């Protein structure tokens, strides 16, 4: 079912990562384009997956071109929503939605949630709370933000914190405080 | 402080409502730019409070065009952010900050928040768990979304929810449901 789907599509990451991470860097349209990603594009919902696709192509490319910020989980979480043709937006997506268990999971686009869950100490992925398999490893974050980068801790000099939809007149290069989740103030640059 | 800021900002707003009222209807320019606003306005991020405004603005000059959709408290809650020179934008703001008590608190755009509590029994508003006054009343929801209306309940119709955030390719007039608030999904209609 889609519960399977979805664990079935991560556990194909994982098994073809060697290959898959090559193609990411050298040729990810075709990787984008491949018919394994589907099963998985059914379970996105048909209003939005276009916009999803367009935002997280942008994110792989903003993590090709900052230096050393390249992130196996992050690719892994992200690679089956760039499937769909994509269509540009200025939005900032905050989590993504699949359709399982009869009901939309929203998959968090920075770090661990239910959905999709990355344990830093045992060094498997959790998908729905069964196991994936484990993820053979290569302070910015590159791709979480469209346009921007998460370069660290809140930094009171530069004001009052921003929601994610708040930031779509900071000027290139600028600097601002984001609560990019629940307790979680983060610092950030708007790229030039 | 600034708590007495906020108080005594909707405080004001309810002992000259007659007036207010009227000129919100006839010259809301002249009524956005008041002199009294101006304490408010020190509370509201000076990054976002432009956009604010041009958002509050639209969303106020939808309940104008669309009849029968006129709601006091809506009006009340938001009229103190429409008081920045605006500024237009794509988003979508569920919840609008001000600088109190040490923190940015979130006035919920839709209903009643901790910040701005309507009381529909007792007929008295509640800022802050302090009591601003009794407002005098005069389905649709017109002042929520910019560039659509709230319609009524879900209807599985029209599909998968969608967050407030994944709007901006419906067409005109498409119907859709949305996620508006935690267990809370409503169908809205993009505007013609």
């Amino acid at each position: 079912g889609p519960e399977s789907v979805l664990v079935n599509t991560y556990q194909w990451i994982i098994r073809n990562w060697e290959a898959v991470k090559i193609q990411w860097s050298q040729n990810p349209a075709m990787l984008y384009n491949k018919m394994e990603f589907e099963p998985f594009q059914s379970l996105v919902p048909k209003a939005i997956r276009s916009q999803y696709s367009g935002f997280v192509r942008t994110l792989f490319q903003q993590m090709r071109d900052v230096l050393g910020t390249f992130d196996t989980t992050q690719i892994i979480k992200l690679l089956p929503f760039a499937a769909a043709p994509p269509k540009q937006s200025r939005m900032q997506f905050s989590s993504l939605t699949v359709n399982v268990r009869g009901s939309g999971m929203r998959i968090l686009v920075r770090g661990n949630s239910p959905v999709f869950n990355y344990n830093k100490t045992t060094k498997r992925l959790t998908i729905l709370g069964k196991d994936a398999g484990t993820l053979i490893e290569d302070g910015v974050e590159s791709a979480v933000l469209r346009g921007f980068l998460i370069i660290g801790k809140e930094d009171r000099r530069y004001g009052p914190a921003l929601s994610i939809n708040e930031l779509s007149n900071l000027a290139k290069g600028e600097k601002a405080n984001v609560l990019i989740g629940q307790g979680d103030v983060v610092l950030v640059m708007k790229r030039k």
